[PDB]
C-alpha cells in the first residue's frame, strides 16, 4: 500500500539514472548548474524575507508603543488633576477640626462661667439671711463669705480650665489624622483610601475620649461646691 | 513634725472669731445655711445638668461637621476614577484593535516570500527540465515525473515556510492580546494595579515582538537551505556515485 508506492519512486528513478547513465558526469555537472542558478534567483527573496521581518516588527512596534506612551500620560494628568482636586479638601479638614474644637470649647465654658453668678447670687443672699446675727461683726462674716465666694469661684475657674484643656488634647489628637490624609495625597491611591475609610473611625475614637472625660466634670464641680457649703454650715453651727 | 495641725489653727482662726460671734444662734445660723445650700444646688442643678447634656450634643455635633469631609474627598476619588477610565477605555479598545489589525498586515507583507519561492522553484525545475532532456531521449515521461516530484517536494516547503511564518504571527497575537487584556481589566477598582500594568506595557509589547523577530528572522534561509539538499539529494542519485 505505503511501502509498495515508494518502491515505485526508486524503480522508476533507478530506470531514468539508468538511461543517464552514459551521460552521468553531464548530468551531474548540469544539476550542479541548475542548483547555483536556484540559489542566484532565491538569494534576494530569501534575504529581503529576513529584512521584511525586522521591518515589519519594527512598523507593528511603532504602531502599538504610542497606545502605552499616550496612557501613561493620561494616568499622570489625572493624578495630578487628583492631587489639585483633594488638597483644598485637606486643607479644609485641618482648619474645621480647629474651628469646631474651639465652637465646641466655646459652647461648654460658659457653664463654669454661670455657675460664678451662681455662686455670687448665693453668697449674698447667705450674707443678708446671717447679718442680723452678727451685726457689729459684719466686717468678719464678709471677709469670711468673700473668702468662701473665692474658694467656690476657684473651682467653677478650675472646671472651666480643664474643659479647655480637654477640649485641646482633642484638638492635638485629631490634627495627627487630617495630617495622615494630607500626607497620603502624595502617593499611593491605597493608603489615601484607607486613610479616608478609617478617619471617621479614629475621629469617633478621640471625640468619645473627650466626651468621656468631660462629662462627668459638671456634677463633679456641682458637689465640690455643696461639699464647701457644707463645711461650713459644719464650722460655724453647733458641735 | 505634726505641724499641719498648729497651721490649721492659724487659718480659721478669724472663722473661730465668727463662729465665737454668731455661737447664741449656731442653730439658727447652721439652718439658714442649709437652706442657702439647698437654694444653691437649687439654682446650679439645670446649668450642672446642661453642661452634662451640651458635653454629648457638642462632642455629636463636631463629629458630624467633620464627617462630610471624608464623604467629599472620598466622592472626589471616585469621580476621578470614573473620568480616568473614561479616558483610558478609548485607547485601550483601540490597542487591541490595532494588535490584531497589525498582526494580519505584519502576516500579509511576509507571506508573498514563500509564494514567490514556489515561482522561484518552477522556474528552475523548467530550466532543469530543458537542460537534462537531451540526455533523456524517449524517456521525457520517466523524466518528467521525476521533475514533477522534486516540484511538489520543494513547493511543500515553501508551504511549510508560510505555515510557518503564519503559525509565528498568531503565537505572536496570543502573546500581544493578553497585555491589552490585562490593561483593560485594570482600568478600575484596581489602581496599583493599573499603575503596573501600564508602566510595563510599552516593555512587554516590545519583548513580545522581539521574539517574534527573533524565531521568524532565520526562517529564510533555514528553507534556502532546504531546497538546495532536495537539488543536491536529486545530483547525488542521478549524478555518478
Amino acid at each position: 500500500d505505503s511501502e509498495k508506492l515508494k518502491e515505485e519512486i526508486g524503480k522508476e528513478l533507478e530506470e531514468l539514472r539508468a538511461r543517464l547513465l552514459p551521460h552521468a558526469n553531464e548530468v551531474s555537472q548540469k544539476i550542479g548548474d541548475n542548483l547555483r542558478e536556484l540559489q542566484q534567483r532565491l538569494e534576494p527573496y530569501a534575504d529581503q524575507l529576513r529584512t521584511q521581518v525586522n521591518t515589519q516588527a519594527e512598523q507593528l512596534r511603532r504602531q502599538l508603543t504610542p497606545y502605552a506612551q499616550r496612557m501613561e500620560r493620561v494616568l499622570r494628568e489625572n493624578a495630578d488633576s487628583l492631587q489639585a482636586s483633594l488638597r483644598p479638601h485637606a486643607d479644609e479638614l485641618k482648619a474645621k477640626i480647629d474651628q469646631n474644637v474651639e465652637e465646641l470649647k466655646g459652647r461648654l465654658t460658659p457653664y463654669a462661667d454661670e455657675f460664678k453668678v451662681k455662686i455670687d447670687q448665693t453668697v449674698e443672699e447667705l450674707r443678708r439671711s446671717l447679718a442680723p446675727y452678727a451685726q457689729d461683726t459684719q466686717e468678719k462674716l464678709n471677709h469670711q463669705l468673700e473668702g468662701l465666694t473665692f474658694q467656690m469661684k476657684k473651682n467653677a475657674e478650675e472646671l472651666k480650665a480643664r474643659i479647655s484643656a480637654s477640649a485641646e488634647e482633642l484638638r492635638q489628637r485629631l490634627a495627627p489624622l487630617a495630617e495622615d490624609v494630607r500626607g497620603n495625597l502624595r502617593g499611593n491611591t491605597e493608603g489615601l483610601q484607607k486613610s479616608l475609610a478609617e478617619l471617621g473611625g479614629h475621629l469617633d475614637q478621640q471625640v468619645e475620649e473627650f466626651r468621656r472625660r468631660v462629662e462627668p466634670y459638671g456634677e463633679n464641680f456641682n458637689k465640690a461646691l455643696v461639699q464647701q457649703m457644707e463645711q461650713l454650715r459644719q464650722k460655724l453651727g453647733p458641735h
